[PDB]
């Protein structure tokens, strides 16, 4: 979940 939503 680093970037992502």
């Amino acid at each position: 979940x680093l970037g992502c939503t």
